[PDB]
């Protein structure tokens, strides 16, 4: 409508939604036609000036990712009859020409600040961006030379930006694997996407041929130097394409056996220090040098200066070198676990590196189980998210897997960090970070319970009334997610507002059903509980939303007491026997209230 902030966000996150169903919609079921003659119908309606309906309809014309043949008389008729008043007014087409000739110059030469640049100017118009990832798609597939290292990181990267090619991305990528085999440490790196695709990676169907794919690069592989060839990270997405694929093949399966052999039997021939020497020498390049005692003491302070000082700048001449940094340190690591343990120990207790770069560290080489175990609380915090705005190796995945593993740390570590509330620093950080944090995550069924843990203690937790108002910062927050004094029935309707995320609600709706329930006397539980729940039920009037009320108020009653469950039941159904009751004797409204 107009002037409603409340409606504002509701209906903007709507229309990103509506954009993305519009880019999904129109590639299945959709017609370029039926939705021009819909928007032509709907003008009409606002023949009287109306502020809520002149935006609607530029808003979704704008980006309808329409055929360029047949949008450009469709749309710049429609632009033409909504000129009056319109900012972007007459050209619209040309705009997009303008736009694809900025996309191009920047992708061919140079350009990268660029390219981040076009986004940005390119935000208002999604449907410009989605005409240059096919341009810059066809480009990439016809050079015959691989991409290899830091090129395909950006290239996906700067795609990524623009959310319309997510397909093209993948296409591009199976290409390249149809295409002659790019560099080997590239190609390592290059499974750290399709991990992060995850769920993603299905969509693309192309499996069968990338199971094949994957075992033509193992044919292909024949002049590489690591003596290593882990394949954890390739093991476990093998893993995964068992136990996710559920089918049996021939091809698929002998690759699977034979890639799990080679690297068991690397481990177990990885004591041998021979082998270590080798692997360490040609990195090195110094035959003099083997550094065979002691590797551990002397090597990893080398591989934690050396990668220290360039990686935070980026500017490196030579990308070779960090590549051997960290293969040796990652051969040290694999020779020694416990050594590798101790070096990481000793590394914290000296502090001599900073956070930030810390966190660099621990996105390609350090262990994150290792900085979880030990950490300074300052240092948490900083742990707990991560900047990837430069170009760096995903780090996606480690971190979505700490998230999802614990509800008991990170409600722990909110609790000490809330308590001190010192220096503008951590502890406002530490307040954003949990509310971020049960907003990111996602409502899983393991996740609930702890979610309502949680959620219950915070509310409980509270001894003040203005506390109370505090909550509501949280479901302000649940439906915002942008990066005097009254009583019961107000936070009865809060809780019916809800749609789907009722973890919090159902939270709240428990902990306020417990109290309610023990308030001491036989006699007062009957009164109140009765008064609550009826009060609650009537306020919703409704089937399904009034359903997963009941079940929410039942299932998290339920959850922190079976027992006290069964006695909610027992009053229910007192409840219940009260109207049924009045049926003999009422005779009305049965609709209603049988439903309820």
């Amino acid at each position: 409508f107009q002037l409603a902030k409340n409606f504002s966000a509701q209906k903007r996150v709507v229309s990103y939604m509506m954009p993305s169903l519009y880019r999904l919609l129109n590639i299945l079921i959709t017609y370029g036609i039926i939705k021009v003659p819909t928007y032509i119908r709907k003008l009409i309606s606002s023949g009287l000036l109306y502020l809520q309906d002149s935006n609607d309809k530029f808003v979704h014309v704008q980006l309808l990712i329409n055929l360029k043949i047949s949008p450009l008389m469709k749309s710049q008729y429609n632009m033409v009859l909504r000129n009056v008043m319109e900012y972007d007014v007459k050209f619209y087409e040309i705009f997009n020409f303008d736009q694809l000739v900025e996309i191009t110059e920047q992708i061919k030469m140079r350009i990268l600040s660029n390219d981040i640049t076009n986004l940005q100017l390119s935000k208002t118009p999604l449907s410009i961006k989605i005409m240059v990832a096919e341009w810059y798609l066809s480009h990439l597939c016809s050079g015959i030379l691989s991409s290899v290292n830091r090129t395909v990181l950006l290239k996906i990267f700067k795609i990524f930006c623009i959310d319309l090619e997510v397909f093209h991305h993948f296409f591009k990528w199976i290409e390249f694997i149809v295409y002659h085999q790019l560099l080997s440490d590239i190609e390592s790196l290059e499974a750290l996407m399709d991990i992060l695709l995850c769920y993603q990676k299905l969509f693309s169907q192309f499996i069968n041929d990338h199971i094949l794919f994957t075992k033509t690069f193992i044919f292909i592989y024949k002049k590489v130097l690591k003596e290593k060839d882990v394949p954890a990270y390739n093991v476990t997405s093998f893993m995964p394409f068992w136990k996710f694929f559920m089918k049996n093949f021939p091809f698929v399966l002998k690759v699977d056996n034979d890639l799990r052999i080679e690297l068991q039997s690397v481990y177990n021939d990885e004591k041998l220090k021979t082998e270590k020497l080798k692997n360490d020498k040609s990195e090195v390049l110094k035959v003099y040098s083997m550094i065979n005692n002691s590797n551990q003491a002397v090597g990893q302070t080398w591989n934690f200066p050396e990668v220290f000082q360039v990686n935070i700048r980026f500017l490196l001449h030579n990308s070779e070198i960090i590549d051997t940094n960290t293969s040796k340190q990652f051969q040290k690591a694999r020779n020694n676990v416990m050594l590798l343990i101790a070096t990481n120990l000793k590394e914290y207790n000296k502090f001599m590196s900073i956070f930030l770069k810390r966190k660099d560290f621990t996105n390609k080489n350090l262990i994150q189980l290792i900085s979880l175990k030990l950490l300074t609380f300052e240092v948490t915090q900083n742990v707990l998210g991560l900047e990837y705005i430069i170009r760096l190796l995903p780090i996606n995945l480690e971190n979505n897997d700490g998230s999802y593993g614990l509800f008991l740390k990170y409600h722990k570590e909110q609790f000490i960090k809330s308590n001190f509330e010192k220096i503008l620093l951590t502890c406002y950080e530490l307040e954003k970070k949990y509310h971020g944090n049960e907003c990111e995550i996602n409502y899983y069924e393991i996740l609930l319970k702890i979610l309502i843990t949680y959620g219950s203690s915070p509310k409980l937790l509270a001894t003040s009334t203005k506390i109370i108002m505090l909550l509501l910062n949280d479901s302000v927050e649940n439906s915002s997610n942008i990066l005097v004094d009254e009583i019961d029935h107000v936070e009865y309707y809060v809780m019916m507002d809800f749609a789907n995320l009722w973890v919090f609600q159902a939270f709240t709706c428990f902990c306020i059903k417990k109290i309610m329930e023990n308030n001491e006397p036989a006699m007062a539980m009957e009164d109140l509980k009765n008064f609550i729940f009826q009060i609650i039920e009537i306020t919703n009037s409704n089937d399904l939303c009034s359903q997963i009320f009941d079940q929410l108020k039942d299932m998290q009653t339920i959850e922190m007491i079976t027992q006290i469950v069964e006695k909610d039941f027992c009053t229910s159904c007192l409840q219940n026997n009260n109207q049924k009751i009045d049926d003999n004797y009422i005779v009305v409204v049965i609709e209603i209230i049988t439903s309820l």
